[PDB]
DNA sequence: ATCGCCTAATAGGCGAT
DNA sequence: ATCGCCTAATAGGCGAT
């Protein structure tokens, strides 16, 4: 299976990849869309997913004898992990609400690695949007939420949820990024981001890959006398260029102007100089344009 | 939060278990009502989901020189870990899909623990089959999936992925399961299920849960000199009844008619005796009733 | 057939500086 | 503020018996 349509990816992959490389605002336009996309529907059903995210709390008897059990170093021993109810009630009912839309289709494309949520959305507002290039886009959607005790202004991500220079030199070979040397003030890493900027399908589909992060931000109920749960409070939004934006045109990732855009993971000395998480700094990417927004959830 | 609708859930979950626990026929229609349910969704877009579950092998280029590593004992070293694929192409497909039935209403319920999928399911048809009891369940479906080097004939489930009696005594309290000891016919272990066996939200919906396992079999191409790829093979459908069918009536964990229903899972004598998955075994619950299904995908 | 040996990959709370 | 210390929970391939 792995040759049968290789030759038709591989020549459009490159013609394609050129193209969008020298002409970021295309990638630019697709990538907002999809931001802005994620922004209306939580705003169009904010009852809806405050509701089914704070309802974890409601359901408390049902799990508050098996909760997941703590982990990390020095847990406070208050906080119950959080992960899953972001993950669900925001990450899960996006990818659905996203799908009704009148004119968005979306294909779940098998990937053996990648973000929280990924899947095909085609639409003819992408189509114009990227003036006939194409109708589709590869939407990565990854759910990270934090509570008062953790920064509300990064996003910590693995080499799988971000993209790079995605360089396809031989057909019986295939795409290859290189890797990234991460320098912030203190400390330094490499970063190997592994996954291709666009993607072709079999049927030469051609879906440039958006990489949104969703961020539910919940409030500690209980850091206030007697009171109980973790309800929602905000959610973040934000673009992360993919990586011919990122290291090619116009390379963010290298330009002054966004000096510490990227910063040293979270990941111990122990884990492999090459799968090491990066930290997008929100507080820049929020310089390179519209990238970055802010939903208040507490009402 | 915890408390402030905690007496009417407490009230209602206590009343409506003991309807249910009395009265298993009413679970077993929503259970097979929903195994069917996924049986007809996986009939009506067949194509759908082997070409998007496919598709991975002839994205190979995009991933194959960052395939997710190799893990466990002595892997021979052919295979590429296809966890991901089955997760995306199958089981978040088919969450979209059933969502996507004229008749059916779902909500992601915020929830800390359990399966790949869940959420409630609400439809008309639900309230005639218990006869107006409720119209809604909530839908436990975890995705496993395997290659020709494990058995198709099995389920390995974590804690998380099965209820229990669900006994909630006091008010300030909660849920609680026993701990159930595994006897298989040359090793046993202690197995505690850690999710009830049916929840009642904050506005009083009854969701009784419904448990689904969903087993795509993938083929290894490579088995056949110079072929490639991982192919749908077959997907294997299995309704793992709820903790009170399971271990109080009819009691199927309990019935010498079903030895071995239940077996001693993988973890290893490092696990915590308390948090070890189980097996349940496919050609004994394929006795039980109408519980398990094969679907062909090699077509 | 039984069953458990074995490890990749994801996640974010929280302290140390 | 920076950044890395630290561990729960999920997963199924595959050998050992
Ligand atoms: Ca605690
Ligand atoms: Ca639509
Ligand atoms: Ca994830
Ligand atoms: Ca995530
Ligand atoms: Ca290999
Ligand atoms: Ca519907
Ligand atoms: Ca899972
Ligand atoms: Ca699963």
């Amino acid at each position: 299976m792995y040759n049968l349509h290789r030759e038709k990816i591989f020549m459009s992959y490159n013609q394609n990849k050129q193209y969008l490389e020298d002409n970021p605002e295309i990638q630019e336009k697709i990538e907002l869309y999809g931001l802005n996309l994620l922004n209306e529907v939580i705003s169009d059903n904010e009852e809806e997913i405050r509701a089914d995210y704070n309802e974890a709390n409601f359901l408390h008897p049902f799990w508050m004898n098996y909760p997941p059990l703590d982990r990390g170093k020095m847990p406070k021993g208050d906080q119950i992990p959080w992960i899953e109810v972001g993950e669900k009630a925001v990450g899960s009912k996006l990818t659905r609400l996203v799908s009704q839309r009148e004119d968005i289709t979306v294909r779940e494309i098998g990937l053996p690695t990648g973000p929280d949520e990924r899947y095909l959305l085609t639409s003819p507002t992408i189509y114009s949007l990227t003036n006939g290039f194409t109708d589709s886009i590869m939407m990565f959607v990854d759910i990270k939420s934090v509570g008062p005790r953790d920064s509300d202004y990064d996003l910590v991500l693995s080499p799988n949820q971000v993209s790079g220079n995605g360089d396809w030199a031989q057909l019986e070979g295939g795409i290859q990024n290189n890797q990234q040397t991460i320098q912030g003030p203190r400390s330094s890493q490499i970063f190997l981001p592994t996954i291709p900027p666009l993607y072709i399908l079999s049927d030469g589909t051609i879906a440039p890959v958006v990489h949104l992060f969703i961020k539910p931000i919940y409030a500690m109920r209980s850091l206030t006398k007697g009171d109980t749960g973790q309800s929602l409070y905000k959610i973040k939004l934000a673009s992360v260029p993919n990586g011919l934006g990122l290291f090619c045109n116009p390379g963010y990732a290298f330009d002054s102007a966004y000096k510490f855009l990227f910063r040293p993971g979270k990941d111990d000395r122990t884990k492999s100089l090459l799968q090491k998480r990066v930290r997008v700094d929100l507080r820049v990417l929020d310089k390179i344009g519209p990238r970055v927004m802010t939903i208040d959830m507490d009402k």
